[PDB]
């Protein structure tokens, strides 16, 4: 009464009692791809192979290696390319709406797993969420330019598509509609889902999607190959014979734990200065495979994106930047360096050194017009990064859908400001801030660890209704609109306009709205340091 059939073998679930009260049936760890293991270490996906015994999906799975920071430990399993389906019931004759969800982690971290998104709150509307583990940092991401080693890159993101390859094959058996898939992101999981839209090897696959505080044009979305497969192989302790090809045999050879251990250790250029945010990420790839994820620039890719003919939701929220601080309680007075600003100018603007000067300048009177970055007077900097590392590449994506795509437009900004229920900014940022940071949104979302759920009195509860309300809404009828919003009388309507900025589903303490973004005067300021450089 709770076994599936899945086309590689069978597979029995769960039931459970959610964080409210309700039922619901639970799959975890339904493999969709053969275990990347020993020779198939950094290559692309491939299925599993048939099983016939019944295997036991009641718990959960280990996570693709990485350093779990909340244990600060590594952790996780190479075999861990396995699949999650939550949903009240199986109805294989009542086809449920998909939800498909991607985790963030910027490319380096990441889990599926219910201890940060708990299907709890989600599975009271009437959609089947679906989850998945795809491989992160070099394990994910490493990128061999000879075609002899057979590592393209970009293995994470086929691990994704092959994922949504599977919801397709299968997903009709556990209650799912594999035509109604809406695909949903965050952070690097946000890149990644704007990487389907635009990639042509995710074509058609899913008909809707959700993308959060994450683009592909974000600078950090997109890794430049910089000898990083030796680099590393260096790191761990390898002789320097052989070449890259060599490296890589030595790296196929290492405990993961010590790829791991060396990832982002020793990595970075400092030279950093031109945007690596990390060297195992999305990458350009060398040549091209049938698997090919991303075969050209991004930037192009996009402009004749598959996924513009779809209706999309974006978002972030008020003070993304909330993350950036983290990097300043250790060092501090790094906001006293004095290319504090003069390195926030986009790196590879053609412009010159004289213009950086003073678009550098912009930034001082725009976030600091007469006061000193501290860690006390950080709203300036938190704006600023919100800006350049999330928000400016979120308006991008809107100002191209606004030019590029006859279809829908919805845009959202969580604003939610909780004393106690904004977890990642009070429990991995710092417990003595205000506002919305990133990531902040999920816990209106997902339950988690915590166990924690406002008492219904609270604008807390009223806020986890609304995104659960406004996200499963679109999720269902390619149509935010819900109880919720009308219950303030608002419409969220599609975005119309770019002057003088878009229209947004503001998402607050006390409720909801729809109005211009409120800071696009900050990011009219970016639009202008690309006045030599084409924005879309």
């Amino acid at each position: 009464s709770l076994t599936v059939q899945t086309k590689y073998g069978p597979v029995r679930g769960k039931r459970s009692v959610s964080l409210l009260g309700q039922e619901y049936v639970s799959f975890q760890g339904i493999p969709y791809a053969r275990a990347p293991e020993g020779e198939l270490r950094f290559k692309a996906p491939v299925p599993p192979q048939n099983w016939t015994e019944t295997l036991d999906c009641s718990q959960q799975c280990e996570p693709c290696y990485h350093f779990d920071r909340r244990l600060q430990k590594i952790v996780g399993c190479e075999d861990s390319l396995k699949i999650n389906v939550f949903a009240k019931e199986i109805n294989p004759s009542k086809p449920l709406p998909v939800m498909l969800y991607i985790y963030g982690g910027g490319f380096t971290e990441g889990t599926s797993g219910t201890e940060l998104y708990g299907p709890d709150f989600l599975v009271q509307k009437d959609i089947v969420l679906v989850s998945f583990n795809y491989r992160i940092g070099a394990l994910g991401f490493l990128c061999c330019q000879s075609e002899q080693d057979g590592v393209p890159g970009n293995a994470g993101l086929k691990d994704q598509n092959l994922a949504i390859r599977w919801v397709l094959e299968n997903i009709a058996a556990f209650g799912g509609d594999p035509k109604r898939v809406t695909l949903v992101g965050h952070s690097a999981g946000a890149a990644s889902v704007q990487y389907h839209l635009i990639s042509d090897a995710s074509k058609d696959l899913f008909q809707r999607a959700i993308v959060m505080s994450g683009s592909t044009y974000n600078s950090w979305s997109l890794t430049r190959q910089r000898n990083w497969v030796e680099k590393l192989a260096k790191a761990i302790g390898w002789d320097g014979q052989g070449g890259e090809s060599g490296a890589l045999r030595f790296l196929k050879a290492a405990k993961p734990e010590d790829i791991v251990a060396n990832q982002e250790k020793l990595l970075t250029d400092q030279d950093m200065q031109d945007d690596i945010f990390t060297p195992f990420g999305p990458t350009v790839e060398p040549y091209l495979t049938e698997q090919c994820m991303i075969p050209k620039e991004p930037f192009e890719m996009a402009r004749t994106a598959w996924g513009d003919k779809i209706d999309i939701m974006i978002g972030g929220t008020s003070e993304e930047g909330l993350l950036l601080l983290q990097k300043i309680k250790l060092q501090p007075e790094l906001l006293s360096h004095p290319h504090l600003f003069l390195g926030n100018v986009p790196p590879n603007l053609k412009i010159s050194m004289e213009k950086r000067i003073e678009f550098a300048a912009k930034l001082k009177q725009r976030y600091y017009p007469d006061s000193s970055p501290s860690m006390e007077n950080n709203l300036g900097y938190v704006h600023m990064m919100s800006d350049r590392v999330f928000w400016h590449g979120l308006h991008r994506t809107i100002l191209a859908r606004a030019a590029r795509s006859r279809a829908r437009t919805f845009v959202y900004r969580i604003c939610l400001d909780s004393e106690f229920y904004n977890h990642y900014r009070i429990m991995m940022i710092d417990p003595k801030l205000r506002g919305t940071a990133h990531a902040d949104e999920l816990s209106y979302l997902f339950s988690n660890f915590t166990q924690q759920v406002p008492g219904k009195e609270t604008f807390e509860y009223r806020g986890l209704q609304t995104l659960v309300d406004v996200f499963t809404a679109f999720v269902i009828n390619g149509d935010p609109n819900c109880g919720m919003t009308a219950k303030s009388g608002v419409v969220f309507e599609p975005n119309a306009q770019t002057k003088p900025t878009f229209k947004c589903l503001n998402i607050a303490n006390d409720g909801v709205a729809f109005v211009d973004y409120p800071d696009a005067d900050r990011l009219d300021m970016w639009d202008a340091m690309y006045v030599n450089d084409e924005l879309f």
